[PDB]
């Protein structure tokens, strides 16, 4: 059975310890979901939503069942079936895939998919607290690092594996900086031309002691571009002869995104306007250290599953820019036209809230197909552990 | 398409700070999965396993992508597609459901489902660590409590909501103690008669400083039964006129379980012997505080989805005994014969590792159908947030 | 027999998390001591210094032997006998007393006394860390509160006991506010007129990432006076019919002070200029909750020890203003002329680094005797636990 | 002028996380002090006690003013002048010295001196807690190490500097082990023969959950001697060609000791029996790394102050055995008869509660003079930072 997207929304993406600091991951998820629900008042929040599957990586200190909290906070009925999924950066795309599968199987007719992350408010852990440290120093671990940014097998940061990708595929410092700059320039242009306006819903920030309430309305990172400081930035993952910098890597970020999926049956009954159809998807994996070019494996699977014979049939691509090297390497391997890829800018400039980005790219991709006259789009996102997820959608 | 179970295995269930203390959640998951894989050497670990979906509630300090770690640790090929799912106590049953859906959709032919939990090794969190405490005392939160055992909406322990269930449905202290005692007695009898032998795989514990290696071979909790101490135990969630005790509630535990799912295509090609077919499933939810009797909502949905018209057609039931009141209340609402329910004992006596139990009940249910001459079995498990999942299987 | 002050110095007093936040208590002690040493080059740092006794309350994470570290960091020869003393707020005054005793007994001829405190860099403690928290929430204790500001017997803040003083002795909110305003205005005059110029030595703050170093030269708190906000400030220790506020209580602060004492023999042999003679001292205590007016017991003991028959003979008094009510109550009980008391301002306006203040008031008192033409001075300081220390000096 | 010891007492010395783990440093201090008080009922606890000076190294989480708390918990009148002193291991000996000085100056007539330490209940610190860790891993510091056992200047354990002593002074592994064995065997004889019976007062341990209270009556460490395991013990401070082990170094310990000092006037007026007179004292210091043999500088200073021309006049010596190498090196340098040194055993076998030991050795020394028929005794103790304190007593 066909699976349609009828609504999408996302919060603006906040910087680490930035504009969305006062909000939890669940709260941000609620904002995005309320934004999406408001677009489809045909669907009754009190009755028509069968299931929620929501992405989140850093669940520590969020409380029981983050997807359940998001749904209830958004005003959805408590009869909703809820579950939270973690595929690191792929989490929210996996939520969409799983939601699509549920509709295809006839277990649900209306599914909420998406993801949320507050990397700001992910806590520190004390492993030795329960049993005791006994004697000598002990460590407080940054959860962002342990469960989000470091490889589980060698303990190294994803950025170190980005440096591996640079060596393996011959991608230079200067190539990565150029990609980064363009990502920022495209993101800034898109902001100025209102390209994100339909997809973003603002976050209300409560006023502090006589201060008025404010709205966070735009992504925080794009305005931070400083070309000269970017081009001379220190390499943070490898000191000597490095290529990856804080400027050309994606930042640490807070955000959420929501997508509403329905079956053909509901689309009819409810007189909903379909925005796009999920044509298919593909997921692949290989060596954990090679996660950066895993999307190159996933995309052909997605295309085959979608019944797309020629990759040139695809009008636009979204490759989540976990690093500038990720954007470059997959375009290179697949021999794609760069002008069709991340045309509004990507994660290097927009930000990368891990649990959100898998859906965020789909949301932005749909906006691109809608606003730039595209029919077929592909979204792919790599993930820590050596994997990637990819999805094909077609605008209606 | 039909989805078959071809292999199941579980670790023994360890007590809090007990027999499995030296093992992480991932390590326990690897043990269960290796046990299951060994039973089906027809399936090549290096090639035939398309996807893993694995349950886990307390992911803090486990490292990136717990399901990915479990798969790789078990010797599965790194081309496997992996994701981790959290539906609190329902996590591992949800993993099975999602895996079944993936096979039905044709995205995968061989899926590993299951779950793992180390509640012993779940860490403490320091929410104030990142931004600073500034002045005055601050709190270190027990992750087991915050993300596992406390309701996200009112902050109260699940045991407090168990007391609510007792009031609402008129279930007494004495009724709950009787259920608990029987659960222990049945579990002990089952251990003595070797009823768990086919499903349990042992955990090797490394020797400490000249000590030899040991095996953890049986569930730790059943031997702790002391009827007199149970019947006079203090009520821990409500001091005065209480009903729920540490003895009649499920304990905090460590464990894992794995189930291998295949399509009809693979079953044929590989000449695999099918153990059971997944007939259907059902999930429901309502008020978070009413999670205890949510299985009573889920089971009828499961039966309908399975095409089962008469509930008396079901030979055995597994209702996860998160509390003794949970075992009682759902049997009562559904007007079931208690003699068909949790016949080998349940979580009150066996233990309740949250991320594992959803699959653990399915594994045990299959053993019951196999060993006691049953055809149709139902497994259901409640979860924090107000939900429940249920599954119908049929022995082949 | 006779004990002479030959040199004094103090750092500026920094605000909590303020201008001196980059320095440890030991570093501040070294600054003050180096300042004192530089004023008496007739005393050879490599030969002549027999002993150091140095006050400090919050010694956690300062490393072995704070007084020893201060002496060695200031360039004193490591043959010096070192010890650190804690009498809470009276610590640095007790250090002067003990140093004078050491000289009078003939055990030392040259003694460094004083004290230091960094309340900013006092750490949090985890009491359950060593043995383990086991299960459930555990508390991180703010060392400033546990060991500095809270009574050991009832656990209540010193400010709660300041309210008891206000009630017991009929000292109103308006009286305390008027006292605080006057303390700030005197402090502001002192800064404008350079009254602290001879006693204060600056602290160098290291520039970060290539930026130039800066100098902290004056006390941070006096400029913060806002009369209208002070008079409408919240009563922080008692909600209902309170009198004590953050504005009329002393703040939390960082700083250090040093005083160099010599015997009669050394004064002559080294041709030193005596600044003052320590005429005597007195210490007293009573109920812990009544610490606020313990100085009124200590001062008469000090006068007796100093052979001063009439309290009207004293030209100037320093009563450490732990709270405005402390300044008021001791003036009231001892029937003193307020124009003789804390004439350059006091701790309400200047700051109260616990381990420093007992010598800080002696430093300021001597400046007053020198610059205002006084002969006999009395310094007194209350301390948590129910005590006070007092000293009588005579300018030469 | 003359200062007399009229009473002494000590707690048993408990092992790290051992027999006294349920007590705070303050509680242990109170036990010791109560024991001392009970031996001199001619001194009225409600009237006669002018001052307490009490040693303690690790004051974190003890609450305001440890010495004050000890005096009040022991039932002394709250008019007492209280202060806490830290000279690391020499703390409690410095307290005796300062108390004697206070009496000699005529400021006090009756002084409590001594010290207490609970190294078990010294807490962990979180230095980044107040201001925040921001990003990445942060360390919880063991207070025992940071403020007790590690040098402030190089951060190295005292045991590393003990290896420097062994190398500098040609003191072998075998010599240190033989010394340790002898210390244990002397301690075991002392326990068998009741040599500590008069000085030790027991500690009551509260029974948990209805169980009866128990009594800690003897030092915990002496019974642990295992000669064969000691001689093959690992060198813990230096891996290659090491000499210092956990067995031949002093342990980490909990305990307290109290000594009551009086003036000549009080001795006569209250018809008190003098036990000993404090003949004199000496303190010295040099390079921090050379603290081990600082007692050999302090002792000659003490003898000079005491008017003792010939060191052969001393009947018995207590050199605190921080390490076996400390006992050996000071005996070697001062050319003493080993049969006069630590004749009941020393800290290697008895334990080394840092803040207690400086008075503990004086307590034991007096017992030795009394029970073995000695007249003149010398106690000496080294301390981290490069110093030592020494005292000369004469039995009356």
């Amino acid at each position: 059975q066909n699976v349609y997207i009828v609504s999408t929304a996302r919060t603006p993406i906040g910087s680490f310890q930035g504009s969305l600091s006062s909000k939890t991951a669940v709260e941000l998820g609620a904002v995005a979901l309320k934004g999406a629900l408001a677009k489809v008042p045909e669907l009754d929040a009190s009755k028509d939503f069968d299931e929620i599957i929501f992405g989140n990586v850093l669940s520590a200190n969020l409380g029981q069942a983050p997807a359940r909290q998001v749904a209830l906070a958004a005003g959805l009925s408590n009869h909703i079936v809820a579950s939270t999924v973690n595929k690191v950066a792929a989490s929210a795309m996996k939520a969409i895939i799983l939601g699509a599968q549920s509709i295809k199987c006839g277990n649900a007719d209306v599914v909420v998919a998406g993801g949320c992350e507050s990397m700001t408010n992910a806590p520190y852990y004390m492993p030795a607290a329960r049993a005791g440290a006994k004697f000598g120093q002990t460590v407080l671990v940054d959860g962002v690092e342990r469960d989000g940014l470091n490889d589980a097998y060698d303990g190294l940061a994803m950025g170190v594996h980005a440096e591996k990708c640079a060596r393996d595929w011959d991608i230079t410092r200067e190539q990565q900086d150029n990609f980064a700059i363009e990502s920022y320039q495209k993101s800034q242009k898109s902001q100025k031309e209102g390209k994100f306006d339909n997809e973003i819903v603002p976050v209300t920030i409560k006023g502090f002691r006589g201060k008025p309430d404010t709205q966070v309305t735009k992504d925080e990172e794009p305005a931070r571009l400083h070309v000269e400081k970017l081009r001379s930035a220190r390499t943070v993952f490898q000191k000597e002869n490095g290529t990856v910098t804080a400027a050309n890597a994606s930042p640490i970020n807070d955000g959420a995104a929501a997508v509403i999926l329905v079956s053909e049956k509901v689309l009819k009954e409810k007189n909903l306007k379909p925005l796009a159809i999920i044509k298919g998807w593909g997921e692949a994996a290989h060596q954990p250290a090679d996660f950066t070019w895993a999307p190159s494996l996933a995309v052909p699977k997605a295309l085959k599953h979608a019944g797309i014979e020629d990759i040139n049939s695809v009008d636009y691509f979204e490759f989540n820019e976990a690093f500038s090297v990720v954007g470059l390497v997959n375009t290179k391997i697949l021999k794609l036209d760069p002008s069709k890829v991340n045309v509004y800018g990507g994660a290097v400039a927009l930000g990368h809230p891990l649990g959100c980005s898998g859906a965020r790219v789909v949301v932005t991709l749909l906006s691109i197909l809608q606003q730039e006259g595209g029919k077929i789009g592909v979204a792919a996102i790599c993930n820590g552990g050596g994997g990637a997820s990819s999805i094909v959608i077609e605008k209606i």
